[PDB]
């Protein structure tokens, strides 16, 4: 088995939450996430994968944590950020992975949720500030 490194993104816009349908995890709500590319920074990760899913341009992205996946086996690091221009809004660029995207507040999660997400929010995680 093969240890992978993904880079997960809360992109915030007041007090909402982007996230998408994926099309691993099949027709479950998730945040934007993708594989860490060699010699990457997770911010560059963060920013690459919101631009590659939605056509976003992304800014001030800051850590939050970092969790173990068995499934091979996934280390996601969770980062926040906001939108350069908070006026955008995400486009459906990849409907190959996607199903669409919205904005959806932390105190109202949709279901189903991709299990490793399920699994930080039964934990108590909460991106916001
Ligand atoms: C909070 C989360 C989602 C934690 C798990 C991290 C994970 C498995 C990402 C998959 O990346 P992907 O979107 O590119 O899918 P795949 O691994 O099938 O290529």
């Amino acid at each position: 088995g093969s240890i992978k490194v993904a880079v997960v993104v809360c992109l915030l816009r007041g007090q909402n939450v982007l996230l998408g349908r994926r099309r691993l995890g099949d027709s479950t709500f998730s945040l934007p996430s993708g594989h860490l590319e060699f010699g990457e920074s997770f911010e560059e990760c963060a920013a690459r994968e919101l631009k590659e899913e939605t056509d976003l341009d992304i800014g001030k992205i800051e850590l939050l944590t970092v969790t173990n996946n068995l499934f091979s086996q996934y280390v996601a690091v969770f980062m926040r950020a906001v939108l350069a221009d908070p006026r955008q809004e995400p486009q459906n660029i990849e409907p190959e992975f996607c199903d669409g995207w919205g904005w959806y507040e932390w105190d109202n999660l949709p279901k189903p949720l991709f299990w490793p997400l399920d699994n930080v929010v039964q934990d108590g995680f909460n991106p916001f500030p």
